[PDB]
């Protein structure tokens, strides 16, 4: 059984739109999305389809770029730090579940290298 995906909508949660959050959607997310190694991270891990019954038993805070993209588009975040935390969770999740050799890990590392260089250039709040 797959769990419910992370929430991308919640009217109770305080929301903001900031140039940093705009940057995260416009630059950071768009670069990673169009990348060739993006496809495994573009949606939640369907552990049923992939026959990974253990995945959600070990991964307790799942996160993927589809969810992140929805959150950015639906103005879900208060600050850039929340979004950055989601991207990092996604990478860490992948390193925890998989062995260091695996293709998925090489794909995550290439994406992360890209993520970390774009985050270096996260603008000061305006
Ligand atoms: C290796 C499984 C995995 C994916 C992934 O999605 N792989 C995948 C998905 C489909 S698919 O049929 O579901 N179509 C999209 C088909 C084939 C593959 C290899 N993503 C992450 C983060 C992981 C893990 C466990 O870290």
């Amino acid at each position: 059984m797959n769990p419910p995906p992370p929430e991308t909508s919640n009217p109770n949660k305080p929301k903001r739109q900031t140039n940093q959050l705009q940057y995260l959607l416009r630059v950071v997310l768009k670069t990673l999305w169009k990348h060739q190694f993006a496809w495994p991270f573009q949606q939640p891990v369907d552990a049923v389809k992939l026959n990974l019954p253990d995945y959600y038993k070990i991964i307790k805070t799942p996160m993927d770029m589809g969810t992140i993209k929805k959150r950015l588009e639906n103005n879900y975040y208060w600050n850039a730090q929340e979004c950055i935390q989601d991207f990092n969770t996604m990478f860490t999740n992948c390193y925890i579940y998989n062995k260091p050799g695996d293709d998925i890990v090489l794909m995550a590392e290439a994406l992360e290298k890209l993520f970390l260089q774009k985050i270096n250039e996260l603008p000061t709040e305006e």
